[PDB]
């Protein structure tokens, strides 16, 4: 029975415990602004 | 009798210990790259 004659139902392959993942995201400036809180759609100042 | 008209075959010489060696075995990257081992000829990521 040589694996060149026979089908792949019988070879299950190893399954690694790895996840390449090429992304990345730059830095945020988010924290130098200035933080401000409201409660409606529509502010005045 | 003497060396010059007797043969070389009179005369065993010393045998030393040592033995010389030249060539070098470069350095290799392999412990750079990420390790991992299977157990089987496939496997899947």
């Amino acid at each position: 029975f040589e694996a060149s004659t026979i089908g792949p139902a019988f070879f299950t392959p190893q399954v690694l415990a790895l996840e390449v993942d090429c992304n990345i995201e730059c830095a945020s400036l988010l924290d130098l602004y200035g933080q401000i809180e409201v409660s409606r759609s529509t502010f005045t100042y």
